[PDB]
DNA sequence: CATCAAGCCTTCCTTCAGGTGTTGCTCCAGAAAGGGTGT
């Protein structure tokens, strides 16, 4: 259907995972149901859900941003916005002179159509390795290529299934190359790290008309970009 | 290339003129009786 994008401006850039950690800490004391819905927690305990994250953070040049996929995530985002905005207002008025928190909103629709010609899409900060077997597949390009093709196709399929719209199942994908290889950290000052691709280029015969999320670590603002910008971006 | 506004308001009838004159029925619904005249 549609995905709603909420932009939060504080005058300074904070990273999406750091904003996720910061957002949880300020509201930990009060209103726990709002935090449970925002982070996609299970309704009983603190453990997050296994399924597709409806609410995820993203990147914003002067702050961070929220993505709510579908009507449920849009409603969760709709009820979350004033409490979170007041939380940054009190947090940034507690210290310093004070800064005006500035909000923005968009309701981006989602669409997909199959075309008989290849189309190019580039994704930045792409996490691909999460067990040892995926590290073994990444050593040889032939057996890592088909793994990446299946990962991209299953990512598109699970996002189409979670948003509630039908995706044609005759899509063919192709992967050209990635600019860099870098690690990501789950928590700061932790020895554990996950391998990741940087500026990866993919080619799909079909076209996409909105925000699309691919791969793992979707709730940390990793590996989603606006396709509607990328039609004819060059 | 996608949203982002994607109207608000308040007006939202007013006054008389809102007939006048005239027509407003007529007539006949008998049948001898005394004269003619025409076949």
């Amino acid at each position: 259907m549609f995905v709603k994008q909420v932009f939060f401006d504080l005058g300074a850039r904070i990273h999406a995972d750091e904003a996720r950690a910061l957002v949880a800490k300020l509201l930990d004391d009060t209103q726990p149901g709002l935090v449970s819905a925002l982070m996609n927690y299970m309704p009983a305990s603190k453990t997050s859900k296994t399924e597709f994250p409806l609410v995820q953070f993203s990147n914003f040049n002067q702050g961070f941003a929220l993505l709510g996929f579908g009507e449920v995530g849009a409603q969760i985002l709709s009820d979350a916005t004033p409490i979170i905005h007041d939380a940054m207002a009190k947090l940034f008025a507690s210290r310093g002179q004070g800064v005006v928190v500035q909000v923005s909103s968009r309701d981006v629709p989602l669409s997909c159509e199959k075309r008989p010609y290849g189309l190019q899409y580039t994704v930045a900060k792409m996490v691909v390795q999460k067990k040892h077997e995926h590290r073994e597949r990444l050593a040889n390009p032939e057996t890592g290529k088909v793994f990446l093709e299946g990962l991209f196709l299953r990512s598109l399929e699970r996002q189409a299934a979670a948003v509630g719209m039908v995706l044609p199942r005759d899509l063919v994908v192709s992967f050209k190359g990635a600019e860099r290889v870098s690690s990501v950290k789950l928590r700061p000052d932790s020895t554990l790290a996950h391998g990741s691709l940087r500026h990866a280029v993919f080619e799909v015969n079909a076209r996409l008309g909105g925000l699309w999320s691919v791969g793992f670590l979707l709730s940390k603002g990793f590996g989603h970009i606006n396709t509607d910008l990328q039609l004819g971006q060059g």
